[PDB]
RNA sequence: UGUAAAUA
């Protein structure tokens, strides 16, 4: 900190302008130092003359290494941050040139920027509160390369992204959903902690939902065609994704959308039929078996219960079945609770059975009696584990409704 | 008995 702004006891000056340190030549000092950013972070915010705000403008957002260097800093980048605003609520002469240099700066940085703990703050500020016309190009400074993927999975970057395709019309991304969903790309992002995030954002800005009403038509058009592009990698890689301890997310939300109905529909064919048995038995994917039970459309409900009840050759010496399997496994044990519960809601009024034309309430009674009749006989082995006290529970919890 | 985001 400069000496001439300090008390005789090595403190900062009360009583201190914020002329006398615009007209220093010193603000660089003070926007780094916790103390001396705090001071302009208040002074900042009352009233500015003009001059003070030319000032502000050409010492913090006025010259590429300065602007960098404060929106790479721990204090710093909320400075920039309160600046840009300024900028932006300032409709003088030298408006444009301020904001097309902004704009230059960041485009010039952007991967390096995206990838920082701080200055991604001050993209993500820039990206909603710009113009959207100057707003757009900065999207268009994103990488097309191995550094998007690198992006994607940045603890800090990643908030980019999200941020992008929450402010900005699909039309400047599209590029984005495009390198997603080519299938290298897809595996790399979806099975990590962040992409994960990412891939889940991109599918509800996608997704025709009540969010989405004030869209034009052709903006439609638009989002329903990248929607089926990334649809289309989704499902091509379904069971990789399911079975991930990261993207199993997204192929829940996927199967538990009713606005993505048509898109659960084939990946509960093109992946999880056939394989429940399977599937219900590991870690992350017996999460996306319960979804689609949840969720299924009622025919292709009856098809997952008929596999469950008779999709499987008995164990040719002991003779359990799937049923016996799952209702003691250590994660089968949810999915058939999920299936009981179904039931249960479905014959007590909370789940409609009415769908395509018709009542299908005979379907669910049917295989709410074939769980009955099996917890019956095994009362006693599934008296032993909480799921199975939990199921002889939900039973009697029945009879005494009804 | 079972899994997921970063600034004074």
């Amino acid at each position: 900190l400069p000496t001439w702004s300090l008390d005789s006891n090595g403190e900062m000056r009360s009583r201190l302008s914020l002329s006398e340190v615009l007209d220093s030549g010193d603000l660089m000092k003070f926007a780094v130092d916790k103390t001396g950013c705090q001071f302009l972070e208040k002074a900042v915010k009352g009233s500015l003359t003009s001059y003070q705000k030319f000032q502000l403008f050409e010492q913090v957002i006025g010259r590429k290494d300065d602007f960098l260097k404060l929106s790479t800093n721990i204090f710093g980048n909320y400075l920039v941050q309160s600046v840009i605003g300024i900028s932006l609520a300032t409709n003088d002469d030298g408006y444009t040139k301020r904001q097309e240099k902004l704009k230059n700066f960041i485009s010039s940085q952007m991967t390096d920027m995206c990838l920082d703990k701080f200055a991604c703050r001050v993209i993500q500020s820039s990206l909603q509160n710009m113009d959207l016309s100057l707003a757009c190009k900065l999207v268009q400074a994103l990488p097309r390369d191995a550094r998007l993927i690198a992006i994607c999975v940045d603890q800090n970057a990643n908030h980019v992204i999200q941020k992008v395709v929450a402010v900005i019309p699909l039309k400047n991304w599209e590029f984005i959903v495009d390198f997603v969903a080519t299938p290298e790309h897809l595996r790399q992002i979806c099975s990590d902690k962040y992409g994960a995030y990412v891939v889940s954002t991109i599918i509800e800005k996608l997704t025709a939902d009540s969010m989405n009403v004030d869209l034009t038509s052709a903006a439609q058009n638009l989002r329903e065609r990248a929607l089926q592009r990334l649809m289309t990698s989704v499902t091509n890689r379904c069971q990789e994704l399911a079975t991930n301890e990261y993207a199993n997310y997204i192929i829940q939300h996927i199967v538990s959308n009713d606005d993505l109905a048509v898109y659960r529909e084939c990946i509960i064919e093109k992946c999880l039929m056939r394989n429940l048995l399977s599937l219900s038995q590991e870690k992350f994917a017996s999460h996306v078996v319960e979804k689609a039970f949840l969720h299924a459309p009622l025919e292709l409900l009856a098809e997952m219960m008929d596999e469950i009840f008779d999709g499987y050759i008995p164990h040719p010496d002991t003779g359990k079945d799937a049923l016996d399997i799952m209702m003691f496994h250590q994660f089968g044990n949810y999915v058939v609770q999920c299936m009981l519960t179904i039931c249960c809601d479905a014959v007590s009024g909370r789940r409609q059975t009415k769908e395509g034309g018709y009542d299908h309430a005979i379907s669910f009674q049917d295989w709410l009696k074939k769980l009955h009749s099996r917890v019956t006989k095994e009362r006693h082995r599934l008296s032993r584990f909480s799921s199975g006290k939990k199921m002889i529970e939900t039973l009697a919890n029945l009879r005494s409704t009804h």
